[PDB]
């Protein structure tokens, strides 16, 4: 497939099929006037239908008066949409403004300090995101920069992280990828063609308590480092036992297949599946969409890398929380550290060419 | 078809060979003082090496093997392609200074001079040795990286790394040029793969250049350039133009029509960027560039921090980087872009069959 829809009843790149490459970016909010941010809005909107399509934002990247800066930064000429899709979300801090506060919704709790937590402040929270997935990065490298062009005078980039994740032209599309401690990441998990499962862990209903979420999901951002020099020091075993599957074929212990169902009394009582199954945790389940990420080499000459965790849930308390509470104990916290975190509230999607990004908050 | 690179030849695969997609490269810092135990490094390296260009798990392999031992191989590249992964290996002049190899430094792999206008982090400059890892996939090269960093624990440390998201060069003239981000095509009047008598002239070096275990090298020139992006985002579509000599969505010359179409440089402004980096402004002096495009988060002040990490493979430092760098120094794009890392290295001959190792030439074998 080359591009994804833009326009539906909910948005692009929660449910749709994962991409390749990953650019996430927050944002902060920097005007006070609502009529302004709103016309932003539409303005972005409008470019997005241009970027998600292979096109120029805009009156293009060249061509226009000599005298004008183009509008698009033309990184992206000569490449292909790469199944590109963009997913806004709005954050607590949002909320503050414009005479919003009353209508944050109550399913976008704040988390809790957590166990083990060391977040960077400066890589955590933002009154917006944009979370731009494609199969080729600088699709999203270039969706990401003109987005914060377009925007610049009215919002700012906090923090943005690259990810990646499988090649699909090489990787066949049923193949589980690997996480850098080098186990299938994703076995268990919520997959986008359940739309009974979506409609009760995933999307947001009227009912809940916010109308103008009704049709939209609740994002939690994790930046998890991983030891890659200790965890490469620890035998095979240890490495299983964490888990709880093995690393070769990633099934359960106890069974022969990767997609066994596990049978958690055999693995230890500290291992990251049976922890993490739902289960363990009062039927929670969650619809993980990170991406692996390698900034290069830190002060120590240690890998930089890690995980990239992202989670869509139809409320916030009832997924990622009672499940990251339940990772207290997880023996997996010897090689991990978060170091990153933000929550958003992802709105419901651009019904046609007329609507835009957050309508139902603003209203019209 | 993520196909393998072949990884034997009279030269290193990575320098000629298509560019691929994806980067990771490493500088390393030798701590070991013992000879006959970095010749044994090296000679691991090299064993590793064909089994990761081959798309194999290095050493005994990553699973099957004792439960009380760790896995020979990390295992975060099982089940995927070669996706034609290139490891290049390069000797940096601080090497030299041990194992008794002074007399051996070669005279081409010149120190490079103090350019106006740099900021360089030392840091993230210079380093005993380097390993050039590039494929199409990214966890590939990384999975090499961390692997053969692993294998010589104790032995080397890794000074600083770079990732490359997204190729900024070319030596293959036939596909698409691809796109620096500043919007235009970077790597249209490069070296292609297929030009043996140029490569020849400008890249392998020679028993009669005076170094003769490095006959068959070539020199690389790390460059680390941050780019203005905000500056640059703010001028109009005929300044970027003016700053390059090229139309920015055709990428052809000043006046002419298409990308290919060879520059008539006296059209250009008088700084423009490929008009003093043209080999005929430089006395002939040609490079083969092989860089990618780099993003570094953000500057912490609300702006997306990217760059380019440019290299260049040369015959020769001192008639290649340094005479066309100098020529740079009034460069109209100067005013968007800075220097802040750079390291050069003797990229040694290649891995001739599966008795040679790395570095054969120079430490003998
Ligand atoms: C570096 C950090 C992490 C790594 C390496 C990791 C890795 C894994 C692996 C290998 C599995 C088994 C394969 C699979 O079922 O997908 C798994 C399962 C799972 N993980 Fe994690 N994980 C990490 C962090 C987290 C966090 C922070 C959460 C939630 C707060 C989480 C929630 C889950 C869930 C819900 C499952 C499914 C288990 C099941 O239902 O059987 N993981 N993870
Ligand atoms: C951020 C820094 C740089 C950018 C954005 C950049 C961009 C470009 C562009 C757009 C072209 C024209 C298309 C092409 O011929 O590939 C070009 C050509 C070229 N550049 Fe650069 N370049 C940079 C740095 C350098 C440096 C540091 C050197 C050498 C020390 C260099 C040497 C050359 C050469 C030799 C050419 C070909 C000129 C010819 O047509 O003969 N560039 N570059």
């Amino acid at each position: 497939g080359s591009a994804v829809p833009f326009h539906g009843a909910h948005q692009a790149g929660i449910a749709t099929p994962v991409q390749d490459r990953l650019h996430f970016a927050a944002f902060d909010v920097t005007t006070e006037d609502r009529a302004a941010f709103v016309a932003l809005l539409k303005e972005w909107t409008a470019a997005a239908r241009r970027l998600t399509a292979g096109h120029a934002v805009g009156e293009g990247a060249y061509g226009g008066l000599p005298e004008a800066p183009p509008d698009d930064t033309g990184e992206a000429l000569g490449l292909k949409p790469s199944r590109l899709t963009l997913t806004i979300g709005f954050g607590p801090s949002l909320f503050t403004r414009f005479g919003l506060a009353d209508l944050r919704p109550e399913a976008l709790a704040d988390l809790p300090k957590f166990p083990g937590d060391n977040l960077d402040r400066a890589r955590s929270g933002g009154d917006l995101c944009v979370q731009a997935c494609a199969d080729d990065p600088q699709v999203a490298v270039h969706a990401i920069r003109n987005l914060a062009r377009i925007g610049f005078g009215k919002v700012v980039v906090r923090w943005s992280q690259l990810g990646f994740g499988k090649t699909s032209s090489t990787t066949p599309d049923k193949q589980t990828p690997r996480n850098l401690l080098g186990f299938k990441d994703g076995t268990r998990n919520i997959a986008g063609t359940e739309k009974d499962r979506l409609d009760r862990f995933v999307w947001a209903a009227e009912k809940d308590g916010t109308p103008w979420m009704t049709g939209g999901s609740y994002l939690v951002a994790r930046r998890i480092r991983m030891h890659i020099e200790t965890w490469d020091r620890a035998s095979l075993q240890e490495q299983e036992d964490v888990f709880g599957r093995d690393k070769g074929e990633g099934a359960p212990v106890g069974k022969a297949k990767e997609r066994d169902e596990p049978f958690l009394k055999a693995m230890k009582p500290d291992a990251h599946v049976r922890l993490a199954h739902p289960d363990s945790n009062g039927g929670a389940t969650l619809l993980r969409r990170g991406y692996s990420f390698t900034d290069g080499t830190d002060g120590l000459g240690r890998l930089d890398a890690g995980l990239f965790f992202l989670a869509y849930q139809r409320d916030i308390r009832t997924g990622f929380v009672p499940v990251q509470r339940n990772l207290a104990t997880d023996a997996l916290n010897e090689f991990i550290q978060h170091v990153g975190s933000a929550v958003f509230a992802v709105p419901p999607g651009v019904r046609d060419a007329d609507d835009w990004w957050g309508s139902t908050l603003f209203g019209k």
